[PDB]
């Protein structure tokens, strides 16, 4: 049911899948390590936004671990191309572990954003709701990809405006929150909304690839675009959440983050 299993591959773009898929896996691991070491030095009010990146990289880090060796496992080189056997690759797996990433992304941005209590249950409520919304539509869109085009772009449609409800709750209580955040974070926090802007719509844009390049090198192009979106959005989005939760901790006089800032 989707576009990958129509094609043979070259050994050029077979590789380059596997390469791509394989880094993704290794840039997620490494970046894991520097959100553990680095978690000491986040203030125990932030230190779950810190928790949630590890949680993240674990999460994508094994997704795309388990599409890579699904991309192996699938295809084996037979008369001058790598062509389909008895196993099947498939991004559908990709859609399930975001029900998971997507919610702890939200999350670990609402803890930095100084929510708490009741406010931050509900917004994480109906972020999520937003979110699983998107992603369930979009899942089921996809499964058309092949057989029904016209099904995927009306799926991508409705998926589309949950993202644009989420989105806008997003940037609702990141401009709304923005004043309460300090050590200079209420710029920083700027930055990490044009971030998410930006990446997650790469995802769509992968959605709609059957639609305008349906053939071998459109299948590669989806697997570049979930690279760049993936690190954009997971590592350094990531990187950018403990950066302002460490900020934020010296500025509310959390000795090991000043002391962690001091060093550097
Ligand atoms: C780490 C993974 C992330 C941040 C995934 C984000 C996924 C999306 C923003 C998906 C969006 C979609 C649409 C807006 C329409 C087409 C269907 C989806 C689900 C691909
Ligand atoms: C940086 C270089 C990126 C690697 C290019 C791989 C494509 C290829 O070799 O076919
Ligand atoms: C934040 C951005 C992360 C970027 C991750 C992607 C890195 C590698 C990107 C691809 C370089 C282009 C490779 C050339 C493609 C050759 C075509 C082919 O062989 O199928
Ligand atoms: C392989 C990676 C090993 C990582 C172990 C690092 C332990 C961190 C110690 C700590 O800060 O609590
Ligand atoms: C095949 C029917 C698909 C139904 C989509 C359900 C939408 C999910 C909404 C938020 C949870
Ligand atoms: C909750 C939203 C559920 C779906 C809204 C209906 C519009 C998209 C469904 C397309 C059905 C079809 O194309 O056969
Ligand atoms: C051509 C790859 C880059 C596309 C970025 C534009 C999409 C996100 C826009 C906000
Ligand atoms: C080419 C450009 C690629 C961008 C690479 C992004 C790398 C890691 C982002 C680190 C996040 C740090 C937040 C900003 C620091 C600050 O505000 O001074
Ligand atoms: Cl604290
Ligand atoms: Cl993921």
């Amino acid at each position: 049911k989707n576009i990958e299993s129509l094609f043979d591959y070259s050994a050029g773009q077979f590789e380059f899948i596997d390469h791509l898929l394989t880094m993704g896996v290794g840039v997620h691991f490494a970046a894991l390590i520097f959100f553990l070491v680095v978690s000491q030095f986040v203030a125990p009010k932030y230190r779950i936004a810190t928790a949630l990146s590890c949680i993240v990289m674990v999460s994508a880090g094994l997704i795309l671990n388990s599409q890579a060796v699904m991309w192996t496992d699938a295809y084996a080189y037979v008369d001058g191309s790598y062509q389909l056997q008895d196993l099947t690759f498939s991004n559908g797996y990709r859609y399930v572990n975001w029900m998971a990433t997507i919610p702890c992304l939200l999350l670990q941005l609402l803890i930095v954003l100084n929510l708490k209590g009741k406010e931050l249950f509900s917004t994480a409520t109906w972020l999520i709701l937003a979110a699983w919304g998107m992603i369930i539509t979009g899942y089921v869109g996809q499964l058309y990809e092949v057989d029904d085009i016209a099904q995927l772009m009306i799926w991508g449609a409705v998926s589309t405006a949950f993202f644009v409800v989420m989105n806008w709750i997003v940037g609702t209580k990141i401009f709304k929150n923005r004043a309460t955040m300090l050590g200079g974070t209420d710029s920083t926090i700027t930055k990490v909304f044009w971030l998410m802007m930006f990446a997650w719509t790469l995802y769509p844009i992968a959605y709609l690839v059957p639609a305008f390049m349906n053939n071998a090198d459109g299948v590669v192009l989806r697997q570049l675009l979930f690279t760049i979106a993936d690190i954009s959005s997971k590592v350094i989005y990531g990187l950018m959440i403990t950066y302002i939760a460490i900020q934020q901790s010296a500025a509310a006089g959390y000795v090991p983050a000043q002391q962690a800032l001091g060093r550097i």
